C-alpha cells in the first residue's frame, strides 16, 4: 500500500556521442546549448553511445558534459557487455528507449 | 556531427509514493526488488510525489530511496512550490508522465 510500482514513459534530451574524446564532446555541447540557452541550460540529459567505436574515459566524459551545466541522468544505447558493467559502477543508471 | 541533441521516449520505473515514514518506504522498496532482482536492482526511478501531503522531508525521503540501491533520476507529479524547491536544490529535475 506504501508503494506502487509503475512503468511510464518519459521524452528526455538524448545526447548522442559521435566522437570520443570528452574536450571535443564538451566545445560541441556548448555550441549546442546556445541554440536554446533558456532551455539547455542545465537540462538534465542521457548520454547515448550506439554510435561510438573508440572506447570512452567515461569519468572524464561525465565531468566534460557536466561543465557545460548539463545534467547527465544516465546512459543508453550500451549494447556492450563490460562497457554497460563500466557505466553502472560509478552510480549512473542505464536506461532504454520505449 | 560530434553530437546529437534530440528528444527521445524511455520507458521507466516510477515509484508512486504515499502517505509515510522514511523507514518505511525503504522498507517497502526492498521488498520489492528482491521479487525481482535480475531486473530491479540499481533500476533507474523516477519518483511520484502527487500522493503525498503536506508534511514531507524530502532529504529524508530521497536518502531513504537511495539506499535500497535504486537510482532516483528525476521526479514527478509535485504539487507544491515548496517541495518543488527542496527538489532542484539537489540537482534533480521534474519530470512529466505520460
Amino acid at each position: 500500500t506504501p508503494i506502487e510500482l509503475k512503468g511510464s514513459s518519459f521524452t528526455l534530451s538524448v545526447v548522442h556521442l559521435h566522437e570520443a574524446e570528452p574536450k571535443v564532446i564538451h566545445q560541441a555541447l556548448e555550441d549546442k546549448i546556445a541554440q536554446a540557452p533558456a532551455f539547455l541550460k542545465h537540462a538534465p540529459v542521457v548520454l547515448n553511445v550506439s554510435a561510438l567505436e573508440d572506447p570512452v574515459n567515461w569519468s572524464a566524459m561525465h565531468k566534460a558534459v557536466s561543465a557545460t551545466g548539463l545534467r547527465v541522468i544516465g546512459v543508453s544505447g550500451c549494447k556492450d557487455a563490460q562497457l554497460k558493467a563500466e557505466i553502472e559502477k560509478m552510480g549512473l543508471p542505464i536506461l532504454t528507449e520505449g
